[PDB]
């Protein structure tokens, strides 16, 4: 396979000797006692060595050229594994494959040993990861800044059909990719009081926590650029004896674990400490670099992108430093701050928005609270001048929300202090301007933008689906890997009998590969000839895994009704983690496994229908299941999924999509053509009209016999014999308080699914439609997304120019 | 200097290239941004590389030959720095010195960057360190097993003349010498209950803590042998969500910090957990290795040495495994256990002996308590049979002590379960048999032995005093470095005018070197021509730093009395850490600094007398001050210092000794000749006669005018103007409840000190006496000590044979 680079004779010879050198000197092992894990580490260190030279000169280059620096602040970076990605970007895959083969090792086996760097929950964290890859590939002087959690997203275990959370001790065996930089440790302050003396305010009597950075290299695609992702780790200062030392933990707990609540905002103190910790340490680094290049030029040399409101404290912290430390006057500092910061929103659902209780900020960050009040005061004076007499607008736009307990709306703070605010899909960005942020849009229209999300074609095509990447390259070259729009050239092959056959062959190979994996590491057997129907993403009511469940039960009931009637065989796979304290989400997981227990053991069904719950869904599993999927389920209620990115991964890998006109689904259908998409359900307008009228689920239950039967089955204990009322909460929610209108889209969903089965019966036409999707997936490359951020927000020009080394 | 090895052309060339390779690939740095610390690490990794090959084959060799293995269990390993020691033992010092010189670096400057591995309190921990060096040098298949404390002995800061404790974060910048071995992690159990079912007892419902090993290489002196020191680190098993993860700390606190109480036993639960933790993990390793070589041969392949009673749980744990797990019958298991274990005692003072409350063992280690009761039962049945009717002997020898709260005497447990029990100096070993362990000696005389302590001549001569090592080698060769008895050949040079001059020259150079250091890193100026009077060791009442203080004040008062009378100039240095909760010890430190504040600023005294308190005494400081000392203070009350080892370090480095006939001082004087030692004070017999009579301090106060004046000065606030009664506790203790009879040895001490000053006035005779001490210090090499342990206790023969690589 040519897209994996050349396997030169002296290159292979060099890799082999460095492999054995590391096994000996680095790992300190005998070839007679080395285990597969030891071999993985020897390979990792060998590949890491190749990154060093490039990493050192890339950073040296930025010091010389002194270009504008882009700082991407995120509390999450869902990186996954690093070995194969590094080989791919350095063009070392075939060489390492040959070198290891000659040493009597299977590189694929070694790659499976690496732990995932799961420092994220899902979409938001993975977007940050794809963005880092694209920024390096486009030659931007970019830095990713976050927290080095000792424990990432929990490993999910399914016990008795229930989710069990297990600590993700990903650093147990060490992390060969990172480099600790203790010499660059910085002070972060907490608590204390604010002294107001003759010349300015002073924040004193604070407790100090040190921030120690760990740097991880981020290689661009074959351009010799290697940027940095710097993650901070918490350390206690060195200044009963025993208890005093043991209490050092308290300070170090700040970077101990990733918060897994991606659905409901909880104003926990530890989370606020994490947010300030990353912001305070990062900003000192930014200013340091700047002073080594008049803060008037600060915005010309620095761009700070806030991934959601999680790092929003960057705004008042920048003000604190400029005003309290650098001594700039307020107006000047505010000008600099606004021109430097930009904010990206990822959801319109209210329960996820950060609204911190004032009493918490009052105790932990007294000076920042004062700064926020001043910002609010000046901002509202602006609103009052623009909309005289509109007192209600004043209360609505305030950064401070009154009521039971006063809270600070962090989204309002971000809009006021950013020169750009963006949604992540066209429909989402429009909804922001028409609803949630309407008042702000009317005040400052120029600030609102759209930047449709994307995914990196390196990890999501070349790395996880080499077979498809190869057959594509055979016909249009390899240039598309860094210019995905070139995939449009494949439309001229839609009638090519050879190509149609190859596309279908690779998909079949991926399905057999995954079906085998399912038995090896999970002992479950599936029919490779069935349609692989998959929905993988975090469990949320808005994502409607429940609607999928209703269809599965419908299919099952129809079979029990007419057993000898032919139906297209299906393997329905659903996977995803539920936030620990999200009761309903945990009940849905139990429902899925319960359905499987019934369906998978019914003799009449045979191998015509299988329901499997994919355990511990994470980046490394996504790389395995996505290339094997036939049907991608993207069925969120219209207006709820900001963008979605998994949808893009499926489109690029040869799966057809069944979904609502929500998030990026709208743009995907626009690019490929609605005829090549399985669209169904209410549009956003329909949802609003239903809300005006009032959603009454009982209506659908009374008019749809098939739906009624399912609800009765759930209620009577058909799927829970030993515990008849096990799913009472689910039924109760669907019937009386379903914010996401599951029943409203049921009929159209089922009908649409029938059209999917009909097309699958015609192999040739199914594949031709697949080609039309792959061919038009170009717009969804994160390289396109990053280019827009660069030109329209950060003010820099991307570069595909190879670096000097 | 020839004893530093050869600096070959291609050897130097190789070191240089590997140095730059590590700076680039390992540290990931620019030569334009590298700091001294970066250079130190590059050098360390370069030297470490040379250890690897030898380390791997040494361990491979033991697997092949399968010799009897020696396991040295200690909760303390006071290692100090590792770089220079490694170079010395590998004969790479001159080569590295040349290589670094050519790179434009000063190797001495780089060596000062390394942190000390301070995993010990003092003598006991440092003995373990010297023992590891000697066992490797003598070719024994030995393993050091302990705990990898994240925080070693605290760094001592002197604030306002008071000791302040600062956490010793020695791993902050990383430890290049160790190699984590997560793949060899083992389970350690705590709490739980004991089930008694049909076939044997069962320990169930326990809480598990994992023990992760870290291995550090221990190189022998130029024999290519590299043994291992394996230190265990505590890890929590992976099986509110957030709080559950944060609570993992609780389990990991076991290996967090070294207990600094080397004076008073405190039955703290955390300390007991540490003791079992090291024992449980170590024993699994021992058995594993054994089964890979009938437990009847266990004692022929394994020897376990217990450094004090700290790891005494090894006895009942070995029984637990043999009986409960391997299913051996009690008597057989006990036979194996006794033949495998040996115990070393380090003190006769009662407050330091471990006597664990039964209720603590009952909760934490229920099965071990049962085993201890059974051991006690069977042991006492033996005593009853040997001494029929002696009921009092029964209560005295019991492992269980009655009273307020029942406790387990760990020393009694060690004697019952060991085939050998030894003291650490002849006088100490005799005292054990006549007093503290008299009953046990009468029951089993064959178990009691003596093994006089020693120090390694590599670190304590070659490494810290190259100048002296060189002038010695010039005349008798270099063979003495691994056969210290050869120093006796120097007696033929006692009248050699050339040698006398060189010995005196090196001492003068060391004093100027130390005097300079005192100003550089401490800004205090001293007179290099004065007699360097030094007492460095942990602060304890029994060590009598107070007696030294009384002499200093006496000297000061005599000068104020006759200012224009000539007196031999002196620089009195006292250093050492005080256990955190040892009030009296902390008061003595304050007293020393207070005396300095007065004496050091008195115009009349001039540079005739200076009192300096050496801050943060530790191994690296000992290596600096000892070679610069003229007079070694070893003045413990006769019968209290088991052996002492600092005394041996001073003797080997050209200092004369003033001390009591206590511990090893007795043997040192015997070897060098009493005429070449400044002996004074009560012998052990005198102390007992005084106790019979009753020690009344008032008697000395009334009969000695000079002493009375000092006490009155302390009481009146002469040394504490602002706080007149600051030292009331000290005076009160000296006058009414001094267990160590400070006043009783005052007169003889002062008189002896006068004879010291008299000899110092005759440079030539002082030096000749010095030569007689150095020449007879051979017996105190730890190589001699280890050879005796090997032959008389472990049953193995030492070997000076170079290894094959
Ligand atoms: O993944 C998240 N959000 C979180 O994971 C999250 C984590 C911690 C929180 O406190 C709140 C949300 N949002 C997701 O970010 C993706 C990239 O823009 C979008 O495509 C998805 O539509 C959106 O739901
Ligand atoms: O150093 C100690 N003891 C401790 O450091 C200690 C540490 C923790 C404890 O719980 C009790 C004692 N003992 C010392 O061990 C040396 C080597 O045998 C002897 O030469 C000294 O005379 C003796 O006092
Ligand atoms: O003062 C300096 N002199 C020379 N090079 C420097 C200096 N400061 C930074 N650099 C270079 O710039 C890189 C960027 O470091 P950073 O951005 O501060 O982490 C460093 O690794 C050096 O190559
Ligand atoms: O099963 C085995 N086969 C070959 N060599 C072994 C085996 N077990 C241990 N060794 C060798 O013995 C050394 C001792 O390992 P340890 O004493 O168990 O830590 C290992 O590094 C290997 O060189
Ligand atoms: C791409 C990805 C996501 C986001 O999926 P959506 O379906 O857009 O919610 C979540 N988790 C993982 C591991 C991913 O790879
Ligand atoms: C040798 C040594 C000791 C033991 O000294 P003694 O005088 O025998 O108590 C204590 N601390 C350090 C750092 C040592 O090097």
């Amino acid at each position: 396979i040519s897209v994996r680079g050349l396997a030169g004779v002296e290159n292979v010879t060099e890799l082999k000797k460095n492999f054995n050198r590391h096994l000996h000197f680095t790992l300190v092992k005998d070839r007679n006692v080395a285990t597969p894990r030891d071999y993985y580490f020897a390979l990792a260190h060998t590949v890491r060595d190749h990154l060093v030279g490039r990493w050192i000169r890339t950073q040296q280059h930025y010091y010389e050229k002194d270009p504008k620096r882009i700082y991407y602040l995120s509390l999450e970076f869902y990186m996954g594994r690093t070995l194969q990605n590094t080989m791919v970007n350095l063009a070392l895959e075939n060489a390492c494959d040959e070198a290891t083969y000659q040493l009597g090792l299977d590189m694929e086996e070694l790659e499976e040993i690496e732990e995932d760097a799961g420092l994220g929950n899902g979409g938001l964290g993975r977007l940050a990861a794809c963005f880092l890859d694209s920024m390096a590939t486009l030659g931007l002087a970019a830095y990713g800044y976050g927290i080095r959690y000792e424990f990432g997203i929990f490993n999910q275990k399914i016990c008795g059909g229930w989710q069990m959370e297990e600590a993700d001790d990903w650093l147990r065996y060490g992390n060969p990719w990172e480099k600790a930089r203790p010499e660059f440790t910085l002070p972060v302050h907490f608590y204390g009081r604010v002294e107001h003396t003759s010349q300015g305010a002073k924040w004193v009597d604070t407790q100090v926590v040190l921030a120690m950075p760990y740097d991880t290299p981020v290689p661009g695609y074959r351009n010799n650029v290697v940027n940095t992702m710097r993650l901070w780790s918490a350390k206690a200062p060195n200044d009963g004896y025993i208890q005093a030392v043991l209490d050092r933990n308290l300070a170090e707990n700040i970077s101990r674990v990733l918060y897994p609540n991606d659905n409901f905002f909880e104003g926990k103190e530890l989370r606020l400490k994490q947010e300030y910790f990353v912001v305070a340490a990062t900003l000192q680094d930014i200013i340091r670099r700047f002073k080594s290049s008049n803060f008037d030029a600060f915005p010309d040399k620095v761009a700070i992108q806030l991934n959601d409101t999680h790092p929003s404290l960057a705004i008042p912290e920048l003000m604190r430093v400029l005003v309290d430390l650098e001594r700039l006057d307020w107006d000047k500092a505010w000008e600099v701050t606004v021109k430097t910061c930009a904010y990206t929103n990822h959801t319109v659902i209210p329960e996820a928005l950060e609204r911190w209780p004032v009493h918490l900020l009052e105790t932990l960050l007294p000076r920042h609270l004062q700064i926020i009040y001043e910002i609010n005061q000046r901002f509202l004076n602006r609103v009052a001048a623009a909309f005289p007499g509109d007192v209600d607008r004043l209360r609505r736009m305030s950064l401070v929300e009154e009521g039971a307990v006063k809270r600070i709306n962090m989204a309002h703070l971000c809009i006021a202090g950013s020169h750009a605010v963006n949604g992540v899909a066209r429909i989402h960005s429009e909804i922001l301007k028409k609803t949630i942020f309407k008042d702000f849009y009317e005040l400052e229209p120029h600030k609102f933008q759209n930047k449709t999300n994307g995914i990196t074609p390196r990890r999501w095509l070349v790395l996880c689906n080499p077979g498809l990447a190869e057959i594509i390259a055979e016909r249009i070259g390899e240039e598309y890997i860094s210019d995905l729009d070139q995939l449009r050239k494949l439309l001229s092959y839609v009638d090519d009998e050879a190509f149609i056959r190859d596309v279908a062959k690779v998909k079949q190979e991926n399905k057999l590969k995954f079906a085998a994996y399912l038995e090896r590491e999970y002992k479950v057997h599936i029919n490779p000839n069935s349609l692989f129907d998959v929905q993988v993403k975090r469990i949320h009511e808005y994502k409607r895994q429940l609607l999928n469940c209703l269809h599965v039960i419908t299919l099952y009931n129809r079979i029990k009704k007419e057993p000898n009637k032919f139906v297209v065989p299906r393997t329905v796979m659903i996977g995803g983690k539920a936030a620990p304290g999200y009761h309903m989400a945990k009940m849905i997981i139990k429902l899925i496994t319960a359905i499987g227990d019934v369906v998978n053991h019914d003799p009449v069904v045979g191998d015509r229908l299988r329901v499997i719950f994919l355990e511990n869904y994470r980046v490394s599993l996504a790389e395995k299941v996505i290339p094997a999927a036939d049907l991608s389920e993207q069925i969120s209620t219209a207006g709820t999924e900001a963008s979605g990115t998994g949808n893009m991964k499926f489109m690029l890998n040869g799966a057809l999509t069944i979904g609502t006109m929500d998030g990026a689904n709208v743009e995907m259908a626009e690019e490929a053509g609605e005829e090549n998409f399985f669209i169904f359900g209410m549009r956003v307008e329909d949802v609003d009209r239903l809300d005006q009228r009032g959603y009454n689920a009982q209506e659908y239950y009374d008019r749809i016999p098939e739906l009624r039967q399912i609800i009765e089955q759930l209620s009577s204990g058909f799927f829970s014999p030993k515990q008849p009322d096990l799913f009472k909460d689910i039924v109760n929610m669907l019937m009386h308080h379903d914010r996401f209108k599951v029943f409203a889209d049921y009929e159209e969903y089922v009908k649409c699914q029938e059209r999917v089965s009909a097309l699958y019966k015609n192999p040739r036409e199914w594949t031709r439609m697949v080609i039309r999707n792959i061919a038009t997936s170009g717009k969804f490359s994160s390289d396109r997304t990053i280019a827009q951020y660069a030109r329209e927000i950060w003010g820099v020009e991307p570069s595909r120019q190879r670096l000097p080394a």
